[PDB]
DNA sequence: TCAGGATGTATATATCTGACACGTGCCTGGAGACTAGGGAGTAATCCCCTTGGCGGTTAAAACGCGGGGGACAGCGCGTACGTGCGTTTAAGCGCCAAGGGGATTACTCCCTAGTCTCCAGGCACGTGTCAGATATATACATCCGAT
């Protein structure tokens, strides 16, 4: 383990990061394979990433602030739900007795967002997939898609085979009512194919970046024939801002290692905004080395403000 | 049911003996230095535990049904407990005798512990293995529900 581990993996000693180290794939080439489907059919049309950064409403705000300083472990987890949505947590909604009407979208500034997309694509008429990653989230989509009179079908870790197979077929039919069509990013395998479809809104991000670029790629598998646009909700001035950024790093990392040597916020303000975010970020990104890009700065989270590790 | 008994149940009085208040001294808790080592805070490392989610195998768990036998209700009945009365008998209470047992109370010493100072050699930890305990199958002999 050490050998590699330490003769091309992680040192710090120069600019051997991208002079030697970098240039060592010549111990891969021997024995490893690829071959880009990007450009060896060319019939499918590139991807669409539309990064939206978004910021707390004020249940949010107080939420956020209430786990800093507060069942509850594994903070990092918990500031992922309140980022989401916060009725997740136990009794934050208004009630009882408990109803569905704006009060729902009127405490997640995701949702929010989330619901003029929505509407805006659904009198475009693009039928869209919506990957969560909690299937407690699942559950207020389904809600909030009740209350807005649409109709989907739901797939995650509690659907069985033949659930799974009739929804599949449902939302394919050649003239099916199914605007919108819920999942979980890392579930059902790889068989799912939903060339049919149009959008997928990453409503949260993912540790590992593949696990998202395959869930995204359920879209864009091969078949599919019109253009997609995946969008990805981030809380800006948050984890999941943390959580982009190292995700960012592993992605790069693929990239250098292999992939080289084969109220409302006035939706477009914010969409401009957040992408000259991302591009920054980018540019943040591009120029790092491989010892470099490995450090995982592992900046600590739970301050966020100004914080003292006290309760 | 009601009047006839039997039994607690309040009530006033006198007795007493046990709780309480009071002075002494002697012993222990408090004030006051002096000091050293236990513990709080810090840094580094690694293994375990969290939260949310997914996929799969496959025995247990849930459900329904039918039928028996165990439960619970009655009916005698014939004891074996109760209640009451008479009468011994023993518990308790005093008293006699002389000792030994024991618990302070106050010196003495011996000797046997604690303390320190090196210093080897017991033991805990990290390495192999191979022998015992598995799970498998099969043949058997051995209880259980109907004549």
């Amino acid at each position: 383990a050490q050998d590699f581990d330490d003769w091309f993996s992680s040192e710090s000693t120069e600019e051997d990061q991208d002079k030697i180290v970098k240039q060592l794939h010549t111990v891969l080439q021997p024995f490893l394979l690829r071959r880009i489907k990007s450009d060896v059919e060319t019939s499918l049309l590139p991807k669409k990433e539309l990064n939206l950064y978004v910021g707390m409403s004020s249940m949010q705000k107080k939420w956020y602030k209430k786990i800093l300083e507060k069942r509850l472990l594994n903070i990092m987890m918990q500031l992922r739900k309140c980022c989401n949505h916060p009725y997740l947590f136990d009794g934050a909604e208004p009630g009882p007795p408990y109803t569905t009407d704006e009060h729902l979208v009127y405490n997640a500034a995701k949702l929010q967002v989330l619901d003029k997309l929505l509407k805006k694509l659904k009198e475009e008429g693009s039928r869209v997939l919506i990957f969560s990653q909690m299937s407690r989230l699942l559950d207020i989509l389904e809600d909030y898609c009740y209350f807005r009179n649409y109709e989907y079908c739901r797939i995650d870790g509690s659907t069985a085979h033949e659930d799974r197979i009739q929804a599949i077929d449902d939302y394919n039919a050649p003239d099916s009512k199914k605007f919108v069509f819920l999942l979980t990013t890392r579930a059902g395998g790889l068989g799912i194919n939903l060339t049919s479809a149009d959008v997928v809104v990453l409503y949260d991000s993912d540790w590992n970046p593949q696990a998202d670029l395959q869930a995204m790629d359920r879209a864009h598998r091969i078949g599919q024939k019109k253009q997609v646009k995946v969008f990805r909700l981030v809380t800006d001035n948050s984890v999941e801002e943390k959580i982009l950024e190292r995700a960012t790093q592993k992605l790069r990392l693929d990239q250098l290692v292999i992939q080289q040597n084969r109220d409302d916020i006035d939706l477009d303000e914010l969409l401009l905004k957040s992408e000259n975010k991302t591009k920054s970020l980018n540019a943040k990104y591009e120029t790092l080395g491989l010892d470099d890009l490995q450090k995982f700065n592992q900046d600590s989270a739970y301050e966020w403000n100004g914080q003292d590790f006290k309760k």
